[PDB]
């Protein structure tokens, strides 16, 4: 929006469109948490904190009037900057079909990594606890495909006792998935054995996790709080090059850890 | 069209039709690039160059008035000739069901090879760079079916980081495909393992490539510029035999090499 | 248009208008070729090459499939820059009737010279051959007004044998015209003798030619290919002064040299 100062950038709508398109593509392919966790919002651009629903009592014990502070999560405000040559975007309206947008891509990837780190590991400063921080819900299993299938069945039994329902999905490191696919036959695809044991579920290979998670997708158990979603705006000129920025505001909340299981 | 001088050939519409039909069949089965790359046009018959969208500056540095030349790709104009006996096409209207059209077939195959060479290797004279010239995007993999599947998964991970989406297709040499199918079981078809790892994609066996390519089919990344598409016209008489020709005008452009991956 | 970034210049419409007006005036008075040669287009801003209608065959002699490259003329892209003080354009809306626009005028004159040089001499780099390069069509004549009239009659006889019709015009260096007017009487204006021998034609005094040309104006024999016509846009700030630029894209083609005659 208006705080992005896009109107003041020496660019045509065509160039803005190309930039936005490439950003969207990289993001859709590089944002992995967005695949498992719900999204609420956007609340922005002014939204500053998400309530937790508790009071920390600061009053002493023998005070007549008891009082405390109501708790919330501060939204994380993200800024990153790109620099694009001008002589090279105007070749777009000169008829060039492929305009170099490399710095955009690099920095987009970096911010995607940032958000995925928050979701998966969290942030102490912000008070966010990541999915991989709920060590209290973890299975110890082997390292073969068969061990993996047994572990998945165990996980679904756990979900059963805890009342957790819904489609299930398995988030794996890419390398471990590849090695599971390589380690044993072959006489029936492993992905099918899995999608069967993972009863109507899916597999999602994610390089930002090392081992694996099993999560239910019924809804409402992991949620990303959105103020200002990812947006690109303008800062200044270089002057032969334009400096833009990408920004966001967000927090993350694990609501029901019972819908989460870690695997070794 | 009119530049083809078909009206001046001592032939009936029946004979023209037979000729055109056989040409179309051979072409549909022998034109392999047409299976992966988009086609724009036809622009012909006068279209002479396709713009690139850049200026090469020829002005010196200290000139007051700066100037350069706007760049483009010249269209390649293709001619080949056939000779057909007359006594042998008139047997068509005499009731013969199978008329010999061998020279047509041979020369059609040759021109198909020509276009496929341009697409795959390119042309220095014309300034076309072929698919197999983007060595900067190449994977080193093994030689077994399992190695192949691992390589395909690696390729799709690459497409993932580069923001490349869409159906995927695997262009292979026929011999290597056959040997992959022969080398190991058997207890589950390899083509299915592939179409699965090649997630909803295809395999296309192409004798004009030696090893393999993986390419996305989302659209707009490889494109063939068409002026005058493949057409047959008339030159002269022999006189007992008619001399015809086949012609085309075309260039080729790889727009987004990120949608391209070479395999060993 | 939009590639000119006029909207991003810290200027009001009044100032843009003054600038454009002065540019147009200087151009109309300083563009001499525009007086004789036809103009086609504008094709821009993406137009990159104008077809010539020929194929250069690169195929060897004994190749089965013959091929070549279709030929064209690259458009020349022209850039020049002006710098205008700000404190001095805002006095326009302060009520000043005469705003200093000298750098504009100088640079406009320079680019006009550039285009006239291309038309008259041509450009080797671009492959343009100028009017004064067709030495094969040249008359040797005297240096007196009477010699000039005889030469004009000879030229029209030539046009006669070559089938060239239409109004005729005589492009002369200014100095030679003046000296012809001074050299002999006087008892009947020379311009009238000329316009008579130059049967219903004209005289156009042009400082970018040294001796003279006679050309027919029937149409279609000399033509200027226009992509982006002359236009002014914005580059940056200085910051107390605004930097603008003037740009064009064009080529030139002599189609029928029979409509052209050079005089000594």
């Amino acid at each position: 929006m208006e705080f992005l100062k896009r109107s003041f950038a020496p660019l045509t709508e065509k160039q803005w469109q190309e930039i936005d398109n490439r950003a969207r593509e990289i993001f859709k392919t590089q944002l992995y948490g967005r695949k498992f966790v719900d999204v609420e919002g956007p609340y922005g651009w002014e939204y500053a904190a998400h309530p937790l629903g508790e009071v920390e009592v600061l009053s002493d014990e023998n005070e007549v009037v008891k009082w405390g502070l109501r708790k919330s999560l501060p939204l994380i405000e993200l800024r990153a900057t790109f620099t694009l040559d001008l002589w090279e975007l105007d070749n777009l309206e000169r008829g060039k079909p492929n305009v170099d947008l490399s710095s955009l891509e690099e920095t987009v990837r970096k911010v995607a990594e940032f958000e995925d780190e928050v979701i998966f590991r969290g942030c102490e400063k912000s008070g966010v606890k990541g999915l991989l921080s709920f060590e209290e819900r973890k299975i110890e299993c082997g390292s073969t495909p068969k061990d993996l299938l047994e572990a998945i069945v165990r996980a679904l039994s756990i979900f059963s006792k805890d009342g957790i329902e819904g489609p299930y999905t398995l988030v794996i490191n890419t390398d471990r998935w590849i090695n599971f696919l390589k380690e044993e036959a072959g006489h029936y695809p492993l992905e099918k054995r899995v999608e069967e044991c993972l009863r109507g579920g899916k597999i999602i290979t994610t390089p930002r996790i090392e081992d694996a998670l099993v999560v239910s997708e019924r809804g409402g158990d992991f949620k990303l709080i959105l103020g200002q979603d990812l947006s690109i705006g303008y800062e200044d000129r270089e002057k032969d090059a334009v400096r833009l920025f990408i920004t966001e505001t967000f927090t993350f909340q694990v609501v029901n850890p019972e819908a989460l299981i870690l695997l070794k």
